[PDB]
């Protein structure tokens, strides 16, 4: 749980959400964690705690591991749910989440 940046409360209320497999959606999510209101300090803080090995990128494995950053014992996402995501974000092709696609991606 981002205890410096979000809610412990919204962010149990957004993991309650999308329990069952392949019931996640990324803009509700966003949307009840509380990350939407935030400024785009606040949402390159959170893309850097998400960037697990900080390379820059949020690569395929990470993604998949997104909501374990929020809840240490949260499940992984489906692949399905990972290729949705990424495919929402990656503005450019490249396979993986610069800072930008997930500014725009968190906000638009
Ligand atoms: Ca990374
Ligand atoms: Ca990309």
């Amino acid at each position: 749980a981002f205890a410096g940046v979000l809610n412990d409360a919204d962010i149990a209320a957004a993991l309650e959400a999308c329990k069952a497999a392949d019931s996640f959606n990324h803009k509700a999510f966003f949307a009840k964690v509380g990350l939407t209101s935030k400024s785009a300090d606040d949402v390159k803080k959170a893309f850097a705690i998400i960037d697990q090995d900080k390379s820059g990128f949020i690569e395929e494995d990470e993604l998949k591991l997104f909501l374990q950053n929020f809840k240490a014992d949260a499940r992984a996402l489906t692949d399905g749910e990972t290729k949705t995501f990424l495919k929402a974000g990656d503005s450019d092709g490249d396979g993986k989440i610069g800072v930008d696609e997930w500014t725009a991606l968190v906000k638009a």
